[PDB]
């Protein structure tokens, strides 16, 4: 595995390196706005294939295509819908995926099967940098373990993937937080697949009101049209109790589990901003924008230490909290202790 330090400033040749890597069929990993992503060249089987290895995906959970132009969505999808071309102006490179139906020179490998493909151009310097100079598109899930939390630094790439993968660029921490939010413009009217870095409301001021899969509210799917529908994800080894309601019966609750699950013999922590007393507790945050900054962070800081149960705080699901609150609920297999 090779580092690429580019926290400071970025250097041509640094991501050159990384280029040359992408074309070689190897796999790279890479900041975005969201999470790092590990990436690989998207018109090669095999590259593409060294990524569910690496990560222990099964081949139908679909991967995400990454792009720099807008011309090589033309090349990626066909019978492109309106409503697409309406998003992608107004929103890329940003935090979004559209899922679109697949052009034939997409692999069946990435799209895990079937004749739609996922589609997103990031917002960050160096993972449009990195397609540019690759001059290939970049087929990236989020860089961790199956199941496992997101990474959202080099760091957590590395506690994962160091010596297993050829390069990792390391651009510090991701602005964000959590990954793209998934449309899918393959039906009328749009469904959201799964919640994201761009809030539900700013899509439906400009396209119309669309639907949500009930795959985010925690429905089991047979077959998945994107990431983080099927199967499971962003869990720790732990056991992770979400509990919500009103700010003081939450808290309230939690202590009770707490000292509950202190009689068990069992260490705990929480998550949350709330002030328990618990061997740990880290503060997400005073805004959403902030938690979800700090989701993975916490849930990774959790897991290193020796916390066998973890209580997480809800949070209001409107703006970033509707991912939050997605990626929470997903963490714990939906163990939902609901207060009134
Ligand atoms: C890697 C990053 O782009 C991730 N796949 C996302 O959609 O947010």
């Amino acid at each position: 595995t090779i580092i690429i330090n580019v926290r400071e400033r970025i250097e041509e040749w640094k991501i050159r390196i990384a280029a040359g890597f992408i074309r070689e069929g190897k796999l790279v990993a890479f900041p975005t706005e969201t999470v790092y992503g590990l990436g690989a060249n998207a018109l090669d089987e095999n590259a593409v294939k060294r990524i569910f290895e690496a990560k222990g995906r099964p081949a139908d959970n679909p991967l995400i295509i990454h792009i720099a132009s807008f011309e090589q969505l033309e090349v990626l999808a066909k019978e492109i819908p309106e409503e697409a071309e309406m998003l992608a102006k107004r929103f890329w490179p940003g935090p979004l995926t559209l899922v679109l139906p697949k052009s034939e020179v997409v692999p069946r490998v990435i799209t895990g099967g079937l004749d739609t493909v996922a589609v997103r151009m990031p917002a960050h310097e160096i993972a449009l940098k990195l397609i540019e100079l690759s001059e290939r598109p970049i087929a990236a899930p989020s860089a961790n373990i199956s199941g496992k939390p997101s990474p959202t630094s080099a760091h957590h790439v590395a506690e994962d993937f160091y010596g297993k993968i050829e390069c990792i660029i390391d651009g510090g921490e991701t602005r964000i937080g959590v990954e793209s939010t998934v449309i899918d413009l393959t039906e009328w009217p749009p469904v959201l697949l799964r919640p994201g870095g761009l809030p539900l409301e700013e899509i439906e001021k400009v396209i119309g009101e669309i639907r949500i899969h009930p795959a985010v509210y925690g429905k089991s799917v047979d077959t998945a049209k994107a990431p983080g529908m099927k199967y499971r994800h962003y869990a720790p080894s732990a056991e992770v109790i979400v509990v919500e309601g009103p700010r003081d019966k939450v808290r309230r609750k939690i202590e009770e589990l707490i000292a509950k699950f202190k009689e068990e013999g069992k260490k705990v922590g929480v998550i949350g901003s709330g002030s328990y007393d618990a061997d740990e507790v880290f503060y997400l945050g005073d805004t959403v924008e902030e938690i979800a900054r700090n989701l993975f962070k916490a849930l990774r800081h959790m897991d290193r230490t020796g916390v066998d149960v973890i209580l997480a705080e809800g949070v209001e699901e409107k703006g970033l909290g509707l991912a939050v609150m997605n990626r929470l609920r997903k963490a714990s297999g939906y163990r939902i202790i609901k207060v009134h």
